[PDB]
């Protein structure tokens, strides 16, 4: 009963958000409207199948609302606002395009067998055409509010901060002018702030998440 989210913790830690930017969504999504919820943390399996068959994959991270189950993080996006008595965030702008490019090139720069260093190339450009117009608007990822485009996004360029910073630091140009300073925001708000993982324990999860 009420808000029971099911999710995947760091790496060794079932008490904070690590490696899976994928949970700190689903916080996200329910911070920016404000409505409670409980967080019930999972490091790889270490709770029983009552917190797992709440997936229909039965894969963290998934949501109880008030025990109704909802699939995975990236159809959360639709379904948790969908059911929701607080306002929902699902409203796709003309960011949703380019952010929907961005939302696997960011994860595949985290597996970048395939080099880095040649898909940086057209990321570069991705941020350009997402900046371009969101520097028209101010604020958020989605343009004026938190919709969609940050639910895809937000824990993911911090996940990409923190855990491609280990390795390589890749900085983004004050030129990427909205995205440089969104940066900043997502250490922010309840909706990005209380999403924040332990930095350490991202590293340490995403390392063997490179191959797997
Ligand atoms: O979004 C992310 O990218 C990485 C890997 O999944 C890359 O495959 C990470 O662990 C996190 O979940």
């Amino acid at each position: 009963m009420a808000l029971e989210i099911c999710v995947k913790a760091a790496v060794g830690a079932p008490n904070i958000l690590g490696d899976s930017p994928f949970c700190q969504r689903v916080l996200l999504s329910l911070e920016e409207k404000k409505i409670p919820y409980k967080s019930h943390l999972i490091n790889l399996g270490d709770k029983p199948q009552w917190f797992l068959e709440i997936s229909p994959e039965g894969k963290v991270p998934v949501v109880k609302i008030d025990d109704k189950w909802v699939a995975d993080s990236d159809v959360i996006v639709g379904i948790l606002e969908e059911k929701n008595p607080e306002p929902p965030l699902a409203t796709p702008p003309e960011f949703a395009s380019v952010g929907s490019k961005i939302f696997p090139s960011f994860v595949k720069f985290l597996k970048s067998k395939d080099p880095n260093d040649g898909t940086e190339q057209a990321l570069l450009e991705e941020l350009k055409a997402l900046d371009g117009h969101l520097k028209v608007h101010g604020p958020f990822i989605a343009g004026e509010k938190i919709t969609a485009v940050d639910l895809s996004l937000a824990p993911k360029l911090y996940h990409l901060e923190v855990a491609l910073g280990h390795f390589k630091n890749w900085p983004i140009p004050d030129n990427l002018t909205h995205v440089l300073n969104y940066i900043k925001l997502l250490f922010s708000r309840e909706s990005f702030k209380k999403t924040r993982a332990a930095e350490e324990h991202v590293i340490a999860g995403w390392e063997p998440k490179v191959n797997a």
